[PDB]
């Protein structure tokens, strides 16, 4: 860290804060996430392999710095996230054919990560990052399973998750990917909870309460209450409008209760929703 020179703070997590940084040295300008340890070896060998996990649609690691006992993660540095993006387009909305870009590319980060069996567990708008040639990258990547379990958000949440199942799948991200699509093309978080129970009951009261019928084997998890309220299931009609029968169509299976019937990035690039997919570059302010 005597290497570089903070220039502002971009952000914070769990783990630690996050400065855009120059290299002293080199005149590289930089994202530097200082970990905030209180040094486990089994963390240091989690983080080296997101050093090997390299993808156009995956923030990039530079360098891991171990030192004095401190852990610093030097990133590619981007100069938006989609929230600022999103706050900045809510007058006119996000422009379909830059939504379904972003929602391909992110798509295309996930199937890499997942056919490598790697996680993310926590997209949302402020962990997703834009370029100006309309590029967008997963940031914060496989640095949960690290260390181990500011207000967290909830709202993309996949319910398996808040149900309390402990070996969830790569369909998590799936399930939130979905949630982030649903709110670039209404400008309104979908599922905006401010706790677990509230969440979950927002999700049930759009998508109906799980049961046996849509769900084998929800019943028997964890945090599953035979008194959970039953609500039955709206229309994606009134979910997303005005999303098209393509992109409704998508949505739903990216929002499908069980973690085995819910797409997986794989095949939702097949999906007919990309038959006319481009490549727009957004009118970025930075
Ligand atoms: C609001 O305008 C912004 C401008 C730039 C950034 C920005 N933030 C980062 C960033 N990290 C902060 C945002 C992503 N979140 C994290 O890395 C956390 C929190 N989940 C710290 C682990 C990284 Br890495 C690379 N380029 C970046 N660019 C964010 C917002």
């Amino acid at each position: 860290m005597e290497n570089f020179q903070k220039v502002e703070k971009i952000g914070e997590g769990t783990y630690g804060v996050v400065y855009k940084a120059r290299n002293k040295l080199t005149g590289e300008v930089v994202a530097l996430k200082k970990i905030r340890l209180d040094v486990p070896s089994t963390a240091i060998r989690e983080i080296s392999l997101l050093k090997e996990l390299n993808h156009p649609n995956i923030v990039k690691l530079l360098d891991v710095i171990h030192t004095e006992n401190k852990l610093y993660l030097v990133f590619e540095f981007l100069h938006q996230d989609l929230k600022k993006f999103m706050d900045a387009s809510a007058l006119t909305g996000i422009p379909l054919p830059l939504i379904k870009s972003y929602l391909f590319q992110l798509l295309q980060g996930l199937a890499f990560c997942h056919s490598h069996r790697v996680l993310h567990r926590d997209l949302k708008p402020q962990n997703l990052l834009i370029n100006t040639e309309g590029a967008i990258k997963l940031a914060d990547f496989g640095l949960a399973r690290a260390f181990g379990v500011e207000v967290v958000t909830l709202w993309y949440r996949a319910p398996e998750i808040l149900l309390g199942c402990k070996y969830y799948s790569t369909a998590v991200d799936i399930w939130s990917l979905g949630c982030i699509f649903a709110e670039m093309v209404t400008r309104r978080a979908l599922f905006p909870g401010d706790s677990e129970i509230d969440q979950l009951f927002r999700i049930f009261r759009t998508l109906g309460t799980p049961d046996e019928v849509v769900w084998p084997g929800v019943t028997s998890m964890p945090d599953y209450k035979p008194s959970f309220p039953k609500w039955a299931r709206q229309d994606f009609s009134k979910v997303v409008p005005p999303l098209d029968e393509d992109g409704r169509s998508l949505l739903s299976q990216m929002l499908h209760y069980d973690p085995n019937k819910r797409i997986s990035a794989k095949a939702a690039l097949a999906h007919p929703f990309f038959q006319d997919v481009t490549k727009p570059v957004p009118h970025l302010r930075l």
